[PDB]
């Protein structure tokens, strides 16, 4: 019967739209509740700078002020710094900050504080993002791989001086925490530690940078690397290096959360099955 | 040996890591290339319009100036962007790793939230879109079963068709996933022909810039629009998962067929050499 277990699909897709449609909903709803306020609060007081030059300088037009403003936030996108006190500047392009660009591409990271203006770069960038994802895809299995056996080196030496008297399946769950722990220790807490002493960013500014570069969502208003300050170019490579394992390891991660929502589903879903069956006497 | 088998793997993925790395060499000086005159083409007709407004407007003082643009780089740090709407929108931006960071976390609490509801979003919503993927898989399936019968009972017959079968996928798919929504966005949002094809591509692949996203604008939206986009990216990213991985796969072959290629061009030569 080939339709009859694609009935049982469309009920198990179908349901698990639901869940995210919800899971939409619940992050909607606590992001508008943690966000609404400082909006708001920068909104009003923004309007204060506006009204506080708009009145001390009315020989400007004062319509062309908002016009002005929209002027410099279009070439803010283009990457610019237009002041008095400085108008010569680095390059957003340059030798290494297209080389960071293609770095955005491939990994589908797409920071965006670098993004292609030219008509040909776009088309270029389709063309060079196509080829070079499903690339990336393979540099990052093979170090997905090689970084995969050299955890299971790490966990052949301790799989068998702790085997004292009493089981197979149970040290299944002390290898993981192990996993996740030593894990967290390189590809977490000790770039963010790198990234908050370098970029002089926060404490959860630098978690949460590493959280959002590793997953990939990658917004951006964080980049390692992005501001001029000096950076020492022992940092540049590294967070490459860092990437490219970084990446391999969330992989990892995101999948075992993956196969823990796996259970969680099997266990909610037997659950629901003896809430069912006792149902008040 | 246990580590004779780790050393052609590690021989494996050295080569591959250097051909990414020759990759985005390629393509950073083609980027350079591409975008270094732009730049200093926009960089140096800006100070045309700041050393204008000293003289169409020498009512602001030069130093008024550096006071004006430290006021707008202050409020770029907070882009309603955080309506019912918009923070639903950055859910989606979110678990789908799109992320087009146009709406980004500023409070504490809203990133760290954000830290969680990634981690835990991320690979739930890889089942809705492995199960869209299977549905969408097996939709195209009985599409092909119709098509693999009429051209298979005459013609250069099979296994060759098999080449023809996926010109069909990937022509029919950029028809309702590429063609299709780019023109609406073109005609919507109200831009370019390639500015609709570009997102398209930056968005299904989860690139995702944010140079262009759509429903970011403060235009009047039917409410007809935005879940239509919903719906795209949720069908319109398993596509392209399957088009990347198709790609892939090509990229599987042509290595193979250059690694065999070395193999004969090594084989004869080798041998050439040797009788001296
Ligand atoms: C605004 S800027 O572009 O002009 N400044 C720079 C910004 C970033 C980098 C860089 O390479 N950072 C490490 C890195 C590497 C690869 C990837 Cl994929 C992502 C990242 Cl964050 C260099 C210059
Ligand atoms: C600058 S703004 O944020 O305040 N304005 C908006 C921006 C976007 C939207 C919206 O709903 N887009 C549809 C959508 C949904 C999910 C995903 Cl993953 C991608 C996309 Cl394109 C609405 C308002
Ligand atoms: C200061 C750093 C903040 C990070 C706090 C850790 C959050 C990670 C939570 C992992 C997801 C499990 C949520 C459990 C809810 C039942
Ligand atoms: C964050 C909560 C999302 C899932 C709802 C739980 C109920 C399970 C339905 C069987
Ligand atoms: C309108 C520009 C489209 C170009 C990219 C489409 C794929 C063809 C590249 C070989
Ligand atoms: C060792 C594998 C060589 C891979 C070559 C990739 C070809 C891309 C050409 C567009
Ligand atoms: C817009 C033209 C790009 C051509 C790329 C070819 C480089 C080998
Ligand atoms: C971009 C072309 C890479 C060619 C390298 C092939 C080496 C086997
Ligand atoms: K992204
Ligand atoms: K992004
Ligand atoms: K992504
Ligand atoms: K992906
Ligand atoms: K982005």
């Amino acid at each position: 019967s080939d339709s009859a277990i694609n009935v049982m699909k469309w009920k198990t897709v179908s349901t698990i739209f639901l869940v995210v449609v919800l899971y939409l909903i619940i992050g909607a709803t606590v992001f508008k509740a943690l966000e609404q306020p400082q909006e708001i609060s920068q909104r009003t007081t923004i309007v204060i700078q506006r009204e506080k030059f708009l009145r001390a300088h009315p020989c400007v037009s004062d319509q062309e002020l908002d016009e002005l403003i929209q002027q410099i936030v279009a070439a803010i996108n283009a990457g610019i710094i237009p002041l008095g006190a400085s108008s010569n500047q680095v390059s957003h392009w340059d030798l290494g900050s297209s080389f960071f660009f293609a770095g955005t591409v491939i990994t589908t990271i797409g920071f965006g504080n670098i993004s292609p203006r030219t008509e040909g770069g776009k088309i270029f960038c389709i063309i060079y993002a196509l080829l070079g994802i499903p690339l990336f895809g393979f540099l990052l299995a093979g170090v997905g791989d090689q970084l995969g056996t050299i955890f299971g080196k790490g966990i052949a030496k301790v799989e068998d001086t702790f085997i004292k008297w009493n089981s197979q399946t149970k040290i299944r769950i002390i290898s993981t925490i192990i996993f996740i722990l030593f894990g967290c220790v390189l590809f977490v807490a000790l770039p963010a530690v790198i990234f908050k002493h370098i970029e002089g960013w926060s404490a959860l500014d630098a978690i949460y940078f590493v959280v959002i570069t590793l997953t990939t969502i990658g917004f951006g208003d964080y980049v390692a690397g992005g501001s001029d300050i000096e950076y020492l170019d022992f940092y540049k490579p590294v967070v490459w290096f860092w990437i490219l394992v970084g990446l391999a390891y969330f992989a990892a991660v995101l999948s075992m959360i993956g196969d823990w929502l796996r259970v969680i589903a099997k266990k909610t879903k037997e659950a629901v099955g003896e809430f069912r069956a006792h149902a008040a006497e």
